[PDB]
């Protein structure tokens, strides 16, 4: 397995690009930044609103739980490769506690409101706006040979006045290398892709768009997560539950994957759910021909039939969108 699109960005780029080891770190001044508010939290950190008293811009300051110092350099290098491209989150200043020296990341600030708040809020069009804009965030990183690996809601910073939007955490985001096997204990459960779950290692950027398919049939539907699986077996299973087995064995045959025989018993024999059975009252108004067409595209098991971040953005679903711009 290769990706059909981007599979070369990282060998035709200078070893430097990529070598995220061959980073040395160049550290800033803790003092700049001033904790003013929490405003998130996490398995590996704890976010603050910030302050950086050189000249009272508000900021993010995301200070690191203890962290291994390789997985820092990553993030930190995905980061100053991807800053000031479209969408993606601009990293500020990198400083460190000058006693235990444990780093803080110093981000730029975003009014968010969060999704469980915000998204039912939203209209036909700012979802189709929204998932546009984080469509340039995937299209901008995946030309730059970055699968981000952890796309969800909660990584996705909305100002909603100012029409802004972020793709954050880019902690679990990893370079593309053709023929590499990645581990799949990545993603968060529920925008994890079926090749996370069957145990299909040398996937790439269609993974990224399996989670946006969640995180995208998840809004227009209602129902969030849209796949709620207890764990990772749960989570086959619901996806199984919707997308038929059919579709899956063949799946398994083109990448000749077993399943456990704990898996295959738990998986069983299900007919395909139509997406147009998960339009009820309350969603209706968000359901269209083209935002099924659309949302079928994404989520498919095959990683290879998804669509790419590019093919997505030209979807006759964006067409207002693209107009406006
Ligand atoms: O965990 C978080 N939470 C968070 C927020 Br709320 C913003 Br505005 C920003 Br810009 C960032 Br990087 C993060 N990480």
């Amino acid at each position: 397995s290769k990706a059909r699109v981007y599979a070369d960005v990282n060998v035709l780029r200078p070893k430097e690009y990529w070598d995220y080891e061959a980073l040395t770190v160049q550290w800033g001044e803790q003092d700049d930044y001033e904790v003013v508010r929490k405003v998130g939290r996490g398995k590996y950190s704890e976010v603050f609103e910030g302050i950086n008293v050189n000249n009272n811009e508000k900021c993010i300051i995301k200070i690191l739980k203890p962290v291994k110092k390789k997985k820092i350099k990553r993030e930190i290098k995905i980061l100053q490769n991807l800053c000031g491209g479209p969408n993606i989150v601009k990293l500020l200043d990198i400083v460190r506690d000058q006693h235990s020296k444990t780093p803080s990341l110093i981000f730029e600030y975003v009014n968010n409101t969060d999704f469980k708040v915000l998204y039912p809020t939203l209209t036909d069009y700012d979802i189709r706006y929204y998932i546009y804009e984080l469509l340039k965030a995937l299209d901008y990183c995946h030309s730059q040979g970055i699968m981000h690996r952890d796309v969800k809601p909660h990584n996705v910073m909305i100002d909603h006045e100012l029409r802004k939007l972020r793709l954050i955490d880019w902690g679990l985001a990893e370079f593309y290398h053709p023929g590499k096997e990645y581990n799949v204990r990545v993603a968060s459960r529920y925008f994890k892709g079926p090749e996370l779950l069957v145990d299909l290692q040398d996937y790439d950027y269609s993974l990224d768009m399996w989670s946006l398919g969640c995180m995208f049939a998840g809004m227009i539907f209602r129902k969030e997560p849209f796949f709620y699986g207890h764990d990772n077996h749960d989570q086959l299973v619901k996806i199984a539950k919707v997308l038929g087995t059919d579709g899956l064995n063949v799946y398994l045959n083109k990448y000749r994957i077993e399943l456990d025989p704990q898996l295959e018993a738990l998986v069983g024999r299900h007919s395909r759910k139509p997406w147009l059975k998960f339009m009820n009252a309350d969603n209706q108004h968000l359901v269209s021909p083209e935002a099924i067409d659309f949302l079928d595209k994404l989520l498919r098991y095959d990683h290879q039939e998804r669509l790419t971040a590019l093919e997505a953005m030209t979807h006759p679903y964006f067409q207002q969108v693209r107009a406006a711009e």
